[PDB]
């Protein structure tokens, strides 16, 4: 139905991949930032933000990818072809779900717009030759 | 985190177990519903409403399943086992699939507050043993 | 004819002849920065903006040129010529279109009179011996400093 | 991307694709008729129009081509390869200009509308079959 996520939230693929891979965090630490900082109100019975909505339902998808392939790698005879699967997911998948969560975990944290201009910020910078940019990496923080 | 996505639309998990699981039409004909009836909005730029959103987070994840499916069957040379992996698949993401799409077709098209009428009155008709049981089940519609 | 694309946004190739090769972004990073901030423009019907057109003209004529080169590197053998060839057009197109790039996105992004002030203050700098001049060449950003969003 | 340069001035390439490719007057005769008429707002310090703007981009790229291609024949050898390889820009390169350099130039002269309206009127007439085609082809004109 070419449909996406990050439209809404204006923002697109081509702008997230514009940030390296290496670049956002794990899944680990991102569920782990969820339920300590909003945890309350996603199991909470109400429409608080479309993020709130977009990260449950990616949660719950992770969950449901998660527990698929370690049904199959229990299957699978080979712990070879078991690892070849966990790097196609962690690269392919992961890196979609890591985009996804740090999209609305750092909206829901600092504001849209913020983390928008950060993406381009950041790109921008990181694609700069260093002698002619500023040395020390942008970064979000919530404290003045 | 044990978030219900249906809790935020004033349903539960349990709620909707009170329709079987081959109640529920095929992924292909929600899908085809959905292409026929809410594209446009879907592939909008804007949060039409949670159900939009919810219905575009359920497509991509049910894309990201059957993408690593089909890449693992194919990469696999052994297919008279892949028919496990589809039957485990079905009957289980497969089925909450079925369940998510069908609540929020039905609660754009009907209303949630319809939706919910209906469950309720679906579970006491089901629930009736069949020889005091009538044959109009009740069904969603917008006719007499 | 003479003509300078630059003139018409109030700059020259001798404004930006000073700018080092080793201060532009590379053609992919730049062509990668213009679809990330700009694309939704550079594919709409409409003239937006003079930075708009030229950069529109500046992704055909950059595309023509790898189509070339592309084919005359398929019809050589010699590895060794295609290698000779690359670094032509590396130094040659590449400086140019990578130099047009960074104008036209540093303008939209800045403004044009900012770019060019900076350009004046850069020339100033690289003009200077080092023994001379700071250490630090001045810096065109959106950031602050510390680089740290709020 | 998928940037079509003629899609800001109302166009396509699938509208100037009913010209047939022998249409196009060669790139020599393109930029004198360029200097002729347009030389002194090509070089002047003004956006004067997209047009300008574009053909200015244009004649700088044909360069940029051009240089590359003599560079790269006088590094060759072979003088059957150079004349292919003359023949390839000719053919691909040589058309997507010429096409560019027409429209622009055309539409400085003429009117952006007019083109466009000369080049559905030309599809027209090169559609129809030839017993039925006026020899007159269809010309932009201002008398």
């Amino acid at each position: 139905m070419d449909i996406d996520t990050y439209k809404e939230f204006g923002a697109t693929v081509e702008l997230l991949s514009f940030l390296p891979s290496d670049f956002f965090p794990s899944v680990r630490d991102l569920l782990d930032t969820a339920s300590a900082l909003y945890r309350e109100a996603l199991e909470s019975p109400e429409h608080c933000s479309p993020h709130h909505t977009a990260l449950r339902q990616a949660i719950l998808c992770w969950g449901e990818l998660m527990t698929l392939a370690t049904w199959v790698g229990v299957n699978l005879e080979d712990p070879a072809s078991r690892d070849l699967v966990v790097s196609y997911v962690n690269t392919n998948m992961g890196l979609k779900f890591r985009q996804l969560l740090w999209f609305h975990i750092s909206c829901l944290t600092f504001g849209r717009e913020t983390v928008i201009e950060y993406l381009v910020s950041f790109g921008v910078w990181i694609r700069t030759p260093p002698a002619y940019r500023p040395p020390n990496a942008p970064i979000l923080s919530t404290l003045p």
